[PDB]
DNA sequence: CCGTAGGCACGTCTGCTCGGCTCGAGTGTTCGATCGCGACTGAGGACGAACGCGCCCCCACCCCCTTTTATAGGCGCCCT
């Protein structure tokens, strides 16, 4: 069971971009430093780096009062945008092994870390303990390649994907800064993981889909009925510009759509005009808007279209979304053949164009039938574990290499 | 007679309707594969017929009964 944020939970922006341009899609995941217009740090010259540590002790003991004010127990802290700063918390990094994986998290969404462990033969005294994440014991593979006995493997875990993960050591050289507006702040951190591959856990719905035409439709609808609830007018009146604003590639006549039901366009002197809620129309509670679309819902559709954008750029068009190399890597094709052979619909490649790492250290996600017949499964397994155990001992491995000089 | 107001026209924006295109779903037909049945072949075992071997009988061949007579050494037995 995963729990997120409240602002992931309500869509708000910017967690959740209601657009983005080529530029930006490029970019996803990505954000460059660009420079402030106003405020402290839009000034030229040296800005001072502050210390966080005063900070970070006060807030996590505020927190654990609060905790012990009603009156022990769990609590949820992550209520408003301002409890997702890296200023507060512990704190540690994630770098992702994939160039661009097929589902990847909103600031303010949350994932589980889990520790997965094989008992050994008769007596086994446990798992090791770590640092980070829930103990889990399993009989069964979460993964494509089999646990050993004895064997403990950490991962990331959430409604996107589950993924092994590796704990290292940040460089003694290195800190995480924060910037804003107002100053630089500085946090030692010593906890990194390299997350490996990705095993989706959410299906990536594909460009021009049913399913993504209902999604953004759907998350139009979202937005229009947080519209009205901002709106401190009685009766409570939107505009128009502020839709297209946050959704330029709408036509004027599509976002009419969304509106015809809950409000009513009323005309002035001036171009701008109100679209006022109808007073029988009731407006969606709080708990209702929420369940109209998932973070989950947004993710899987961002990466559609991310993956759209590197597809054109790399010149394959529309017709060709039988099928080329490059567009068997797209997050519409092997999430859906994972999951499909997760559910027992068939078999996955392995060894084949779609591999991450173009390199033999990551799964290539194509479909295959599960179409001697003992012996292709087998194959299949073998493969699969090879695979799952080179992953493991190269993205846990502490050697160091060595710079490719070309 | 002069100035102001009103009306008309034009443009822009929004909404509604109509048409066209695309996508999806369902149903039907055709093709391919699998399964089943039958036939053939091969192998092994059993039964019957023919040939060979073994056993018994028969046949064949040779000498063994006797007589005669000349000759003469050695043996053993009868009663003188």
């Amino acid at each position: 069971i995963i729990q997120h944020s409240i602002p992931a939970v309500e869509l708000r922006q910017p967690f959740f971009p209601t657009h983005m341009g080529p530029i930006k899609l490029r970019q996803f995941h990505r954000p460059p430093l660009k420079k402030y217009s106003f405020g402290a740090l839009s000034q030229p010259g040296p800005h001072s780096v502050q210390p966080l540590l005063k900070h970070i002790k006060k807030k996590a003991k505020m927190r654990e009062q609060e905790r012990q004010a009603s009156g022990g127990g769990e609590m949820f802290f992550m209520r408003t945008p301002q409890d997702l700063t890296g200023k507060d918390g512990d704190l540690i990094l994630a770098e992702y092994s994939e160039e661009n994986g097929p589902l990847m998290m909103q600031v303010g969404m949350a994932t589980k870390i889990k520790n997965y462990y094989k008992r050994k033969p008769g007596k086994d005294p446990g798992a090791p303990d770590c640092k980070y994440g829930e103990t889990v014991y399993c009989h069964t593979s979460p993964f494509l390649g089999s646990l050993h006995p004895g064997q403990l493997l950490q991962a990331f875990e959430n409604n996107l994907f589950r993924a092994p993960i590796y704990l290292h050591k940040m460089p003694e050289t290195d800190f995480l800064i924060i910037r804003t507006r107002q100053g630089y702040y500085i946090r030692e951190l010593v906890d990194i993981f390299v997350v490996g591959q990705q095993c989706p856990l959410f299906e990536v719905p594909g460009p021009n889909s049913k399913r993504a035409n209902t999604h953004i439709r759907d998350f139009l609808q979202v937005f229009i009925y947080r519209l009205f609830w901002k709106s401190k007018d009685r009766p409570r009146r939107i505009r128009m510009e502020d839709i297209k604003k946050a959704f330029p590639s709408h036509s004027e006549s599509s976002i009419r759509k969304r509106l015809k039901l809950c409000a009513d366009f009323k005309r002035t002197g001036m171009d701008s005009n109100w679209w006022v809620l109808k007073s029988d129309f009731r407006l969606p509670t709080e708990e209702e808007i929420r369940a109209m679309v998932s973070p989950e819902q947004c993710c899987a559709y961002y990466s559609m279209i991310a993956a759209e954008q590197r597809l054109k750029d790399a010149g394959y068009g529309e017709k060709s979304f039988k099928i080329d190399d490059e567009v068997r890597t797209a997050p519409w094709n092997t999430t859906r053949a994972f999951i499909a052979a997760m559910k027992g619909k068939c078999l996955l490649e392995v060894t084949g164009v779609a591999d991450p790492t173009g390199c033999g250290e990551g799964f290539s996600y194509v479909k295959i039938p599960n179409k001697s017949v003992a012996e292709h499964q087998e194959r299949y397994k073998e493969e699969c574990q090879r695979i799952f155990d080179l992953q493991n001992k190269v993205l846990s491995s502490t050697e160091v290499l060595s710079t490719d000089t070309d």
